[PDB]
C-alpha cells in the first residue's frame, strides 16, 4: 500500500508550488491533517472513511451509528494538528438509493456533528452498484489553529509523560481482519460478556473533542495522536525518540481476537487496544492533564518518551514495536 | 436518491446552528459549494466523485487522466458560487493498492493540478476488496471568495444573456448509461468517427478555472453552472426564471448514444451534450464575456433568461425541461 502511494505522495508534493507565497499554501503532507496557510492562521483538512465496518452495519440492517465513525474519524485527526473542528463534508457511495440505509445513516450523522461541534455543510451521493459492494461512507472535516499554536510533536522531549483516553472498543481500524478471523467461526449472533458479535464490532467510535479542546487550552501539550491504523505506530509520525509504555489489560474484542491466533505485536500494530487517543504532555503537567481527560472519559497513565531512538517498547506485554 | 437524501439533508441543516456566530458559520444547502463565514471571506467547499468512468478506466487499463476528471469535478463546482480554487485532497477507495495504476493516476493529478492552479495537501487510501469493485476516485476541494463577491444566481434577471462553454466530451456523467447501452453491442475496441469507444469514454473533463476566473474579474456575472449531473437542469438551481436556449449539434459521442435509442429528452438531463460549463451575464457585457471565454475554448451565445418561470426551452430542438 505504501509503496504504491509513493508516486501519488510526489506528485503532490510537486504542486505544493502552485499556491506558494499565496493563501492557503500548503505544508507538508504526512501528518494527521493538511495545514493551510490564511495568515493569522491555518486550516486544518483531513480526509478519512468507515472501512469495511458498514459490512456489520448492512447484515443487521442498522447504520444508525455509522455516520458517527465518519465524523469522529474525521473530526479526531484535526485535534492532531491542535486544530478546532468547524465543518464537514460526507461522501456516500451506495449500491442502491436505500431510503432505510439512509435514514439509520441520518440519526448517527447528528449525533456525531454535535458531540464533535461541527456543522455538516453539504456532500456528495454516488449511486454506483458496479463500482460499491455496499454502502461506503467517508468525509473530509476542517478546523482552524492559530498561528503558532500548531502541535506536530517537534516539542516532544525525552521524559515527557505519555497518556493515553481509553477507546469505545474497536473503533474503525481493524475490522477488515476482525470480519475474516471471527464472523466464520463464531457467527455474528455469537454472545460474548453479555453483547453479541455484531454489537462488538458496530460500537460506534469514541469522539475527542471536548477533553482534547479542553487539554490544549489548560496545559502544555507536546504531542497529540488519534490511534487509528497503524496502531501505536502512530506515535512515531510525532517524533523521532522512544516511547516506554504500559498498554491496559487486553479485554473485549481484542481478548476474542487475541484468543483466535494473532500475534500481539501485530495487533498492537492493527487494533487500538483499548486506547483511542495518546497525549504528550511534560512531565510537570501529567497530573493536571489526567485530570481534565478523566472528567471526560477513563484515561491512563501509559509512559514516558525515551532516548531510545525510534523504539516503542510496550513493556508489560515484551513486545517492541 | 432525492427521497434517500431528505433525511441526511434535513438532520445536516439540523447542524448548522452548532457553529450559530462562530467562525465556519455555512450557508445553506443546495448549492454548488458550502460557504463557510470566516469574516472578510468566505471558504468554499466541495466534495465530488468520479463515477462509473473508473471502470472504463480499469477494463482498457488507461488511469493516467481520471485524476484530471477527479479535480476538475471539484474545482469546477468551486467556481459556481464564485470562489478561486486554493486546495484539494484526495479519496482513493481501492480494491487492491496497485503500483503500476497509482502510478498512472498520479500523472493525470499532477496535470489537472497545475491546469486548476491548486495544490493537493493530502488525501486518503481506502483498500477494501469487500467493499469496492474497482478503483473509485473522489476528492473535497476548498477555495475562497471575498464577501460581496459570492455568485449565487440570485442576480439573475429576465432578459439576461446565457453562454456556454463547450465541453471536451461525455466529462464525468452519464457513463452509466453510455456503458451498458454501448459496451455490450459494439466493444471497447469500436471504432466511431474517427476514434475508439474508450477514447470518447475516457476524454478527460475539461477544467474552466482560468476562463472563468478571467471572466468574473472582467465583467459583471449573475450566475455560473457546472454541466454535471442532471445535465442542463442544474440551471434551475441558480434561480426560477425560465431560459431560452439554442444547443449545439449533437455530435461525437451523444450522437452514438442518441442513435442507440436514448431520446433527445433524456439525454439533455443526464449529458452535458457539448456544454460544460453555463454562464449568466447582462446582455451589456456579452460581447466582452464571448470574447474573453472564446480565447479559451469554443463558447456559444446559447440564449436569454426569460421572464416566463420554470422552464428550459431548447428551441431548437423542440425540447423544454
Ligand atoms: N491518496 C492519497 N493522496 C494524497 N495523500 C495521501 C493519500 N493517502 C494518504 N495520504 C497522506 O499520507 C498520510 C497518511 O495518511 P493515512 O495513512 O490515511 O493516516 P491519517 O489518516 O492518520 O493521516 C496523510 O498525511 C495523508 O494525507
Ligand atoms: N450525502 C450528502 N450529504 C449532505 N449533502 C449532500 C449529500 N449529497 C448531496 N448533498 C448536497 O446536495 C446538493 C447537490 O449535490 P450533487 O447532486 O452532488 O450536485 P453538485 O455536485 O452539482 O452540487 C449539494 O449542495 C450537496 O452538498
Ligand atoms: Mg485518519
Ligand atoms: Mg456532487
Ligand atoms: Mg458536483
Ligand atoms: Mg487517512
Amino acid at each position: 500500500t505504501a509503496r504504491a502511494l509513493r508516486e501519488i505522495i510526489r506528485t503532490a508534493r510537486e504542486t505544493f508550488k502552485l499556491r506558494k507565497g499565496k493563501v492557503g499554501e500548503p505544508g507538508d503532507i504526512g501528518h494527521y491533517a493538511a495545514l493551510l496557510d490564511f495568515g493569522n492562521f491555518y486550516l486544518a483538512m483531513t480526509t478519512d472513511g468507515v472501512g469495511t465496518k458498514v459490512l456489520v452495519a448492512e447484515a443487521v440492517g442498522k447504520f444508525d451509528t455509522i455516520g458517527i465513525d465518519m465524523i469522529a474519524m474525521n473530526v479526531n485527526d484535526l485535534l492532531c494538528v491542535g486544530a478546532e473542528p468547524l465543518a464537514l463534508v460526507d461522501y456516500f457511495a451506495v449500491k442502491e438509493p436505500n431510503e432505510e440505509v439512509f435514514k439509520q445513516v441520518a440519526k448517527g450523522l447528528y449525533k456525531g456533528a454535535e458531540e464533535a461541534g461541527v456543522a455538516i455543510v453539504g456532500g456528495e451521493t454516488a449511486v454506483m452498484p458496479d463500482l460499491i459492494n455496499g454502502y461506503d461512507l467517508a468525509g473530509t472535516a476542517i478546523g482552524i489553529v492559530e498561528k503558532g499554536k500548531v502541535i506536530t510533536g517537534e516539542r516532544i522531549r525525552p521524559g515527557d509523560s505519555v497518556i493515553g483516553i481509553s477507546s469505545s472498543g474497536i473503533h474503525s481500524n481493524g475490522l477488515t481482519l476482525a470480519r475474516k478471523l471471527l464472523i466464520p467461526k463464531y457467527g455474528l449472533d455469537y454472545e460474548y460478556e453479555g453483547r453479541k458479535l455484531w454489537e462488538w464490532l458496530l460500537e460506534p467510535t469514541r469522539i475527542y473533542v471536548r477533553p482534547i479542546l479542553e487539554l490544549i487550552n489548560s496545559v502544555e501539550v507536546h504531542g497529540l495522536a488519534h490511534i487509528t491504523g497503524g496502531g501505536l505506530l502512530n506515535l512515531k509520525r510525532l517524533t523521532n525518540y522512544g516511547f516506554e509504555l504500559e498498554m491496559p489489560p487486553i479485554e473485549g474484542i481484542f481478548k476474542l481476537i487475541h484468543e483466535n491466533g494473532v500475534p500481539l505485536d501485530e495487533m498492537f500494530r492493527v487494533f487500538n487496544m483499548g486506547v483511542g487517543f495518546i497525549v504528550v504532555v511534560p512531565q510537570e503537567e501529567k497530573e493536571e492533564a489526567l485530570e481534565i481527560l478523566s472528567r471526560h472519559y477513563k484515561s491512563y497513565e501509559l509512559g514516558n518518551v525515551t532516548r531510545e531512538l525510534g523504539k516503542i517498547k510496550v513493556k508489560n506485554y515484551g513486545i517492541t514495536l
